[PDB]
């Protein structure tokens, strides 16, 4: 059962490590495919830290306090495979995050949050999965 507070200190490290792996496709991905789709996490998904951090110092009167494999990823033979593999299931803790603090959160702020998160990274796990049969099915 996640708070306003619990879900923006879990979801920033998550959020970054989307990013991280996100950064690593600009230069690693194989298909141009998977570097738009990047291209797309770190925009959407910087953003979103930008909000919640904001919103946590407002509503806490304090700063944000400070699980995927990086190593694993950089040195796979198919970089796109490897992507997908992580994302997929990490994204879809992301939509469960949010589905949940949707029914407990009373704050607008966080509503439309959770809608954005659970949209745009549902469609992009849709995207993955027909991507990997596509190239490796
Ligand atoms: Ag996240
Ligand atoms: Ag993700
Ligand atoms: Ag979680």
């Amino acid at each position: 059962q996640w708070t306003d507070q619990s879900f923006i200190e879990m979801m920033t490290p998550h959020h970054q490590d989307a990013i991280d792996m996100a950064e690593m496709a600009l230069q690693k991905a194989e298909h141009p495919e998977l570097k738009k789709l990047a291209r797309n996490i770190i925009r959407d998904q910087e953003r979103e830290i930008k909000e919640m951090k904001t919103w946590y110092q407002q509503w806490f009167k304090r700063p944000v306090p400070a699980a995927m494999d990086l190593d694993a990823l950089a040195t796979a033979q198919n970089f796109d495979r490897e992507f997908i593999r992580q994302m997929i299931p990490h994204h879809q803790m992301a939509v469960m995050m949010a589905s949940n603090l949707k029914t407990n959160t009373e704050r607008p702020e966080m509503d439309k949050l959770m809608d954005d998160i659970i949209r745009s990274q549902s469609a992009e796990i849709k995207q993955m999965k027909q991507w990997y049969q596509n190239w490796y099915g």
